[PDB]
């Protein structure tokens, strides 16, 4: 704030504010911004005046025509081939050298084309790039409580309309992208799908069947008698994640004792979810327990829908918002087989939590897996 | 579901006798299953198995033939292959095929089947990858503020390449943001646009997206070297655009107003101001009809996703109960913001009220609509 | 008010003209005065002022005497004074007494009345201090966790004097937090308690307020020397108690079920975990009544004016929607929290719906009486 | 978590794990914490056992009979006179010597009196502090826009029910007061009355009367046209604090110049307050303003009813979660006069926002001076 400029490199110093604004002892920039009348004709020669000059570089009191073609289409006017023309004309100026007053006098006498703006730049990148955007579907069969229960997954091509059978495995996708993303870049990316397999505040089991196909959701019954986790109810929504294979084989150097399974997962969000219902969640961290030998990591995340997702940045800012979340947590997956003859479970790190870089690491060395589990099968058999 | 561990076949009560750690205790038996000791371990698996073995036994004989057996064994899960049912018949000391329940059971509580193997599964997968990589979106200020030279311009980052282009806010930045695979229920209508903030909440300067220059960056409006703004006060609101929408002047509404031939405007109402130019995703709540000089002029209300309330304000009606004095305030601003310099208030279509979302939405599409037939004729 | 600008008092439409600056160009006057420049300063003023006059000239002469002339100065906000009201007669020429509003408006615009003075300020106000000492409430815990020594204690940090005592969380932090003058809408009822987390959200371990101990502070549950652990899982939401509170074994609810004797059960439902004895303002949503061994057994549900949903929570029928299967887990986790280690399920009144909060605060005054009246016996 | 511990200072290393635990390899916090079965009698005797030992210091193998009677209050029996005598007579140990098994064995054989426990401590503080709540009410009266407009305040003995007429100046109080503070005394102490004159988005002028009775609150007319901002519509809620006073005359050592009017408020949250509506606030902050030569300071606060305010902590909040918001304010006071033809006002502290320890000892001078403008008038006259 100060006086209008040309938007050119330039110097104070010298340049006299408008007296209207010297006189009042408000600058030009408070005097344009918030006072109620417009800048009269005469104001707006003395700024157009300084514009003039600023272009004048070579300050030699008049401009060649070709500068005043420049200046015009900073100005904001439309100089089309035709208007170069009729301004030259208008100036008629022999030698090309145009003076302000000429110029100021022939800016005021044509406010240039009304309805002409008729013209729309459309130049576009144009990244062309359709889609049958599809609506994930679940629906239940069966009776619960017994084996035939089963959550099942479908697409809905939202276009056609057609339903097609999904494996939530293989066919949700992990990451959830944004075809173009408008969040800052200087923010990064953290939207992941989750599903879940036991609702928070209940105690009975259930999960994806790796082994049947479209991999639906079935109820662990053994012996006919439904499964339950006897240590207590779960409290917090626990599920897993798609697209990602915690191998049994070591598939890469640094290669662990996978289970084989999707990884697991934890959301610690306000809102139950009903089984096989999946959601976009933040993954906050991480934490290893070990079971039967085989790794058995834990992934920490928060549903983006839970109304302090947004003030949960990373792992630490938990015990800030959730004060006992991460040691109730701890503690249910150190002792849940103990009430069953068990003993209590041990855990890498030394149980503690670790952060959200860690985690989708590890998450993506999972989808790595996942993604050369497919390539096996998915190529030798065809 | 709640007394009984039922086959998850069609059945019928009344016949039914609960096992007996159950009736001795007054406890169901679903409830001992959940909630009891283990101890009520065996025991109600072998009662729960009979049933379902009776269920099978649907001539009601007393046994079952080597074909229903193992079809049951299926359906309690076991894995088996041609290998396996072998085994069983062998196992089951029966030259008859007639296969009673406590051979059965002491069978089935016999070996708990070959858990090693391969151990299989299943990839079948229905297919839907997109090849397209996904792109950031970057915006840069470049020239001075206040004086021409300013400009606010647009960039696609590839994700994947790393690779920068310059593109237009009006035509390249999608207007519905849609997931590849939605999750959010299938009962709940989509409704997630892009907005572009031209005006930051709190401000007065004008900025507009440049229709007229080439990738329409966002330029301030200034008129003769001066740069304008409202003089009326402040917008007390984001006000912006939404983008690939046209207002064609060639069209109009119930009364005898055209288009005004910019992209259509939007008024984004959550607590937080955005920085000029900047782009995020809203929901529509609804619209108020303007007319500006006989030209239509749509003000569309939305909020911004990231906004604390805006899960809770589902359509135009619930802006009064959680944000009470928004609506009279922004309608009251149209009304008047032209009074200082000179004009008279501004009127309305449909008596001036906001009309609700559905009605907001269609005319976004038409909007689209329009603005997608402009793509095509030029292009 | 949206036309024109009125005087204050009952008058009539129709009769009155609108200044002229605002029919020559077509806003109405009082969008002139509130969003046109200030040109129409003086003007608008003539016309109001005028309006004004010719209102208090109700035996319409057109003129005013003396009298009339001074109230509506004083109606028009000068202070005046026996002093001032001398001048404007000296000013006025008139010695008939009968102004005009020429004579009127030109002394008006003459000069604008003595700001100086003294310059009032009325001192007016009620009555209503409370000379008490605002106090701080302090807990601490003692002993070690898990073993007979561990209580924790409350304490009073007077703010004032800064002195401490021991106090009880049952007899002494108040059941209703009461503000000494309530702004909150009157149109708003008031629902606002104190609760005493006793069991910790997502933990198993006994603790309760030791009503037989001398200033009742909280214990472990530890019977032979074993601290003593729900087995059923770990509580979901805090558990405690409401304090001042007596759910006398002298009292039958319409069955035949008695009191049983400690101050009545709560269940806050928030997200946020409270430390063992934590002392909170909660909103009351409704209760459950469970029936324990013949004895009635509320469990009051309540949620912490700490949590972000708290506001949007209104009534218990409103918890499905934002915390939904909370009521169902609380009802089951009640129901048979008691199987596991022999018992059976328990059985509720009202056929175990959750009772609104209209009937829950009916019942805590009527726990909070008899507890008063345990108070006065004894005391 | 390890082993039962009894509560009192011992040592580790020769106490033997009960051997239940042992066997199972899980520890006896564990087994107890966990395990569904409860201890057996003979599991509860091995604790007893060393809870006997602990209380036996001079380690010589059995108790005093008056220590045996601590020990008891210690596990929680209620041993009153009479029980004391009937524990002895069972035990009948001649010359007062109690050995554990003998101990053990009375203590089996008496799970004391059943609802004896009808005893209930009823020591208390007894801050017998009882008092009338008042419901603060607002009404309305006269024209809109005219000088009969008022919006006047009362106080609804919520108990008769009997109605008062207060001064919200006066009468409303400035700290709002819990009798008994539950909030945990690490966190100070942030909560004052506001008074909304004028409403976020509105122009048009309010204000407490001052001068009149009840101080009530008026349009401001002038010449009978009521007053407005020029400038633009004001965005948050600006009111006042009651009980407060900058006085123009300098009161103190460290006085400023006040204006004569309560403190001047400003409420960012994101609901408007009608006009004279009073509500609980959080000051963040301040900011001093120059106005013809007086201090007239903003207090910058927030209502505790809005959904950020408990994520504002103090001034430097404000930027991350209301970007432009100290801005915005800063730019609207510094130049609302300028379009009337005035000149950009002027800012102590550089016209930087002071955090909320500075507005707290402001807005306490200013009650100490209304304090003591109360005394100097409510005495004299009196
Ligand atoms: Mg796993
Ligand atoms: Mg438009
Ligand atoms: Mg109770
Ligand atoms: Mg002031």
């Amino acid at each position: 704030n100060s006086y209008i400029g040309t938007g050119l490199d330039t110097s104070l110093e010298n340049v006299k504010p408008l007296p209207e604004a010297c006189k009042r002892n408000v600058t030009e920039f408070d005097l344009v911004a918030y006072g109620k009348d417009e800048f009269t004709l005469s104001m707006e020669k003395r700024v157009m005046a300084r514009m003039f000059s600023a272009f004048d570089v070579t300050q030699l009191g008049y401009l060649e025509e070709r500068k005043i073609e420049h200046m015009c289409k900073y100005l904001g006017r439309v100089m089309n081939e035709d208007d170069v023309k009729q301004m030259k004309s208008e100036i008629n100026a022999i030698d090309g050298h145009i003076t302000f007053e000429k110029f100021w006098a022939w800016w005021c006498s044509h406010p240039e084309v009304p309805a002409k703006k008729d013209f729309f730049s459309m130049v576009s990148v144009d990244f062309a790039v359709p889609y049958h955007q599809q609506q994930l579907l679940t629906r239940e069969t069966g009776e619960l409580y017994t084996p035939s229960y089963r959550v099942l997954y479908y697409f809905r091509d939202m276009e056609t309309g057609k339903e097609l059978q999904v494996s939530p495995w293989h066919d949700i996708p992990l990451y959830v992208r944004d075809l173009v993303r408008t969040k800052p870049a200087s923010l990064p990316m953290n939207r992941y799908n989750f599903i879940c397999e036991i609702p928070k505040w209940t105690r009975a089991k259930f999960e994806i069947a790796t082994g049947e196909p479209f991999n639906p959701i079935k109820q662990d019954i053994k012996n006919g008698v439904p499964r339950f986790y006897k240590h207590g109810d779960m409290m917090w929504n626990y599920g897993a994640l798609p697209q990602t294979w915690e191998s049994t084989d070591v598939v890469f150097e640094g290669g662990y004792v996978g289970d084989n399974d999707p990884i697991d997962a934890i959301e610690i969000g306000m809102t139950q979810f009903k089984v096989g219902q999946v959601g976009a969640v933040k993954v906050l961290g991480i934490l290893g327990m070990i079971d039967d030998g085989q790794m058995d990591w834990k992934v920490i995340c928060i549903s983006h829908n839970d109304p302090i997702c947004r003030f949960l940045k990373d792992i630490h800012d938990v015990p800030k918002f959730l004060p006992g979340c991460l040691d109730a947590i701890h503690e249910w997956f150190r002792v849940y087989k103990i009430c069953q003859g068990g003993v209590e479970n041990k855990f890498v790190f030394n149980g503690e939590f670790k952060d959200k870089s860690f985690a989708m690491k590890v998450i993506d060395e999972s989808h790595y897996m996942w993604g050369n589990l497919r390539k096996i099968n998915k190529k030798e058999e065809v």
